[PDB]
Order: structure tokens, then C-alpha cells, then sequence
């Protein structure tokens, strides 16, 4: 007998939030529709600066528990400065305000033809062009559609090696070699079996604390963190599985988009891989899968870098409305001390 | 709504929280709880809807801190309602801090008629698993809940134990609904207004084990079990190392119980108890003696405010390997 669709008791006056929830390979992302005061501002860049210094309340709603949790990811959409665009995003995180998209352009591409602010393309075409501006700048994502559903791929900023074979004295462990890659961050790359862990049965807080380890050695001796691999660097069909552990010991539920971008650099500088040659990276966490393939050859002042291709699936989870009471001590959210 | 798959029906929540510990109270797009009885009715869910339970307290949907509630009709003609409780690691029995949000929601959405314009508390009847539980919630239909706990007791005082990590510390086992070790903070080396939970979760932790080698969880304590109008903060870090977002309904219940067998505390003399976690604070008070086999035990009066926090439509895409959800484990 609640047939009617009804709110449940709030505050009139704070505007409901509404949500598109989303996930890309794990990692999760709800897509502001609704609710969200005027982002004032010329520019993606000025808004970014209004909502860290007017609405975070907002941000801190949304990301922050108990209507999120530590792992939680945002987007809010607002207009573009640039008439490439067919859309502007202003990232939400637990630390702050993000600048580089990443996997994230997976789903809000898939998004933005989904919801109709791209037009279908042609029955004869599958794949539409969305360009996001991104506090990053603008990046063109391709979705495959019919006429909707299928992967997304995107071309990464330009990826180099900054170090390969480096020897370190990560505590815990003894002195290990690890390689230091951009791609659109700074990670150190580690075999876990060279830390004394299986990839594939290891308990995610060990992953965890051998990757804050090499981390914290590479700091001082020397970074968004670092990645683990099964080692499988050597071309083959067989996916490759990573764990990404950056920030304060937080776990990637997908196959790090910059992750995968700075593996392929790395493949391509120790001549394991070639142009238009494509390889799979499965998450350790999640299962989940995206692919890599280098383009072209480039460059990053000195250094010679690489363009990535990274394509994988974005999938809708549902949608949520989130209100405040006037009595609730937590209305704007709590993280964990 | 996004692209979904029609023929997986659209679950429906209403998220509420206690104290900063979350319930989606599941609306609709459940598939038939089929049973003659409550207990019945959890143990189908276990059995044949569990992929109902691991969407709405999964990672993608929910998170590793998430609680639920499925609504099903009781076999008691006293309920209002029936419950089943899911949980990330399985289908709790303890009613718990729950019924604070139930207790309201019964009222808000109408499982139990309006109360009298007089009078400004409602009754509303909870057929949990454990049993019958009677929440009193204020009413004009916004405001605090209040229950009375199960028989509470302690169960041992003073107790040294063997804990790999501190060598040797006193501790308390009481019941409050649940079985808890009780230590001071302080006693393990930590400020618990200024400590990083991992700290604070990995010294309770180590207790939880040891105290298996002489039980739910260890709750950590601010040492001030002496009455006050100050309120004393606790943390509570029960089952895989998951600490609690609110002052532990069951937790506060049992130091009631330790505070009145140390005679720090009388009948209808009320503690207030803060959440190290978030500053959520429940209100404890013993209103009667009672027994427990031979054991002396306490009534307790546990008081919060519980609050809606939203409503989410959940889907499922026919594609999504993590279509059912995934643990880190």
C-alpha cells in the first residue's frame, strides 16, 4: 500500500541531491543530476575554486558517510568555457577536489549519450565522440553504442618512463627494484612475488602495507603510489593482474586508467610491445578488465613518451536522492579519524 | 532512471542512520520472503535470495560498514512489523540499535497508526529475530527512540589476560545483548580523542583474541564509568576488525550493567555515552533489577535519535560482471 513514490521526512529548503550512481570496472561514481546551488564561475577552473571555498558542503554530503564511504567518488556537471565541450565535470573525492578524470571519463561518457547531451550518431556509425573538459583539459572520449550499451575508450596524456631498475630499502623488506612511470601520475611499479606476496591469494591490508612500504622508501629516496604486478610484463592474450595502492593505503577497485597508461609506457621502453599491440590488466581486487594499446610515439620535454589508448566498461547501478534533517548533528557527513 | 535490465524488478531503500551507523530499510523489488515464521523467513533468505542481500551490502551499491533491513509480516499478532537484518558478513539475530530507525520508520510510513494528539510517544512492536521488541518513539512523528535491553549482566570484572602486544591488562566481559571485553584506552597506551583508528582497532583486536585463548567484541573507554552529567566516550570494534559508527546499543547496555555491579550507578540514574567515531551520543539508564540463571542481571533504557539520510533506486545491467556485487576480503 505505498504504491505513491514518496520522500521521507527532511528539511525543506536544502534542495534534494540527486544521483546517478555508476562504477567503472568497481570503482564507483554518482553523476550529480540535481540539487546542487548555481557553480558560479567565467571558468571549469574558477568553478572548481567556488565549490571548494563555498559548496563542499555539498561535496562533503555526498562523498563522506554516512550517505557515501572512504572510497566513494563524484562528479558534478556544469558548462564548459571551451564550444568543443560537450560537457565540464568538477571531480569530488574524500581528500578534496581531483583534476585528473581518469576511468571516470569511461562512465561520464557513456553518460553523457545515455542522458541525450550528445546526440545519437548515425545508425551506420556505432561509436559517438563525447569531449569532457575536465579540470585536466579537454579529453575525447569514443562509446560504442546501436542507434547506449559497450565499451569506452579514451587517449592518454603523454607517458614516459622516469626510471627503471632503481634500487630502494623499502622497511620491511630489503633493498628492491622498482620502476617510476607517468601516466597522468607518478607510480612505482614492483613484482609482489619480489615483495614476498602472491598476487593472486595474498589478504588486500598485506598488498596494502609492502605497497605503502616501496611508497614511503621511494619519497625520501627520490608520487599519487604504487602498483603491484603478477609480473606477466612478457607480451601474451593472458590479462595482466595489478593492485593499486596510492593516497592514505586506498585500494583501486579497477585496473588504474593512469595505471594501465603507465604499464604500456613501460612495456613499450623495455621493448616487450609495439604500437596498435594491445594488452588486458585485470584488477587483484575486482576482476575487472581494461585494456591498453600505445598509439604513437611522443614527447614529454627530454623525455620520450607515449600516447595510450584505454578502453573499458562503465556500468549504471541505480540512483539515489539524498536529503539533510535540520536535527541530524551528522546533516554534512563524518570520516574516520 | 539510468539503462537497466527489465525482468530484475527495482529495489527500493529508504536510508536511515543511528549515531553514523547506516540502514537501508528495503521498500520494494524483494522477491516473496516465503515462510510460515519469521525464522523461517530468514533462513529462505539465506538460502535462495542472498544475491538480494550481497546488491543492496555490497561494495559497487553499498560498502563494507553497510546494514539492511527486509520488512515481512510477523506470525505474532502483537507485531507491527517483522524483520530481517542483513549484514556484510551474513544475517545478524541481534535487534540491535536498529529498532531506533525501524521504530521510526514504523511510524513515518505508517505501520503503525498515528498516535493519540495528547499523548507524544508511540509504541510500535518489532518482531526482530531475537523476539518481541517494544520501541517508544516521540511523536506531536520526528524525534527520539527508546527500548529496554534483554536481561544485561557481567560476566567477569578485573580479569588479567594474556595479550600478545601488551603482555598483561585487566579486563571486563559483560553481556549486553552480545558478549564484550571492556579495557580503558589509556590502559593500551592511547589518547582516544586524539588516536587513529587503526591504532585503536588493532589494541582491541588483539584483546578479542586473547580473550578467546582464556564474544562479539572489545570496547575501548574513555575510564570515566564514574557518574557524570559529562559524557564517556567508547569505541567498539566487534567481529573482522569493522568499528561501529555509533555508542554500541547492546555496548551501552552492558556497561550499564558494569557500571551498576561496580556501584558506580543506581535505578533511573542515566549515563550519556559518545561515539569516539563520530560524537553520536546515546543515552543508557538500569530501571530494574532482574536475573539471568543465577546471575545477577539489569534492565537497561537505550535512547538515540535515529535520522533519514535518503532514498536510492537500485538496478542491475545484464552485462555487469559485478552485476551481484564483490568483497575485498
Amino acid at each position: 500500500a505505498l504504491a505513491v513514490p514518496r520522500l521521507p521526512p527532511h528539511d525543506p529548503g536544502t534542495p534534494v541531491l540527486s544521483v546517478v550512481d555508476m562504477h567503472t570496472g568497481g570503482e564507483p561514481l554518482r553523476i550529480v543530476l540535481a540539487g546542487c546551488p548555481e557553480v558560479s564561475g567565467p571558468t571549469l577552473l574558477a568553478k572548481r575554486r567556488y565549490m571548494r571555498q563555498h559548496l563542499d558542503h555539498v561535496r562533503r554530503r555526498l562523498m563522506f558517510e554516512p550517505r557515501g564511504h572512504r572510497d566513494m567518488y563524484g562528479a558534478v556537471l556544469v558548462p564548459s568555457e571551451l564550444p568543443d565541450a560537450h560537457l565540464g565535470v568538477l571531480f569530488l573525492h574524500n581528500e578534496g577536489y581531483s583534476s585528473m578524470c581518469g576511468h571516470a571519463v569511461l562512465a561520464l561518457g557513456r553518460f553523457a549519450l545515455d542522458f541525450g547531451l550528445v546526440p545519437a550518431p548515425p545508425a551506420g556509425t556505432r561509436e559517438a565522440r563525447v569531449n569532457i573538459h575536465c579540470p585536466c583539459g579537454l579529453v575525447t572520449a569514443f562509446v560504442a553504442c546501436e542507434d547506449s550499451h559497450g565499451p569506452v575508450r579514451f587517449h592518454s596524456v603523454p607517458a614516459f618512463v622516469l626510471a627503471t631498475d632503481l634500487m630502494v630499502d623499502v622497511p620491511g623488506h630489503g633493498k628492491v627494484m622498482v620502476d617510476i612511470a607517468y601516466g597522468g601520475a607518478f607510480y612505482a611499479f614492483v613484482t609482489a612475488e619480489k615483495l614476498g606476496l602472491d598476487i593472486c591469494s595474498a589478504k588486500t591490508r598485506d598488498l596494502v602495507d609492502a605497497a605503502s612500504a616501496v611508497t614511503e622508501a621511494v619519497k625520501a629516496q627520490f608520487l599519487y603510489g604504487t602498483i603491484l604486478t603478477d609480473g606477466k610484463d612478457a607480451y601474451t592474450k593472458e590479462p595482466t593482474t595489478n593492485i593499486c595502492v596510492f593516497a592514505d593505503e586506498q585500494v583501486d577497485r579497477s585496473p588504474t586508467g593512469s595505471g594501465v597508461t603507465a604499464r604500456i609506457a613501460l612495456q613499450y621502453h623495455k621493448g616487450l610491445l609495439e604500437l596498435n599491440q594491445m594488452r588486458a590488466f585485470k584488477s587483484s581486487a575486482t576482476g575487472s578488465v581494461f585494456t591498453g594499446k600505445a598509439v604513437r610515439e611522443a614527447k614529454c620535454g627530454d623525455f620520450k613518451a607515449v600516447i595510450v589508448e584505454v578502453s573499458g566498461q562503465a556500468h549504471y547501478t541505480g540512483t539515489a536522492s539524498f536529503i539533510i534533517e535540520d536535527d541530524d548533528p551528522l546533516r554534512d557527513g563524518f570520516l574516520l579519524k
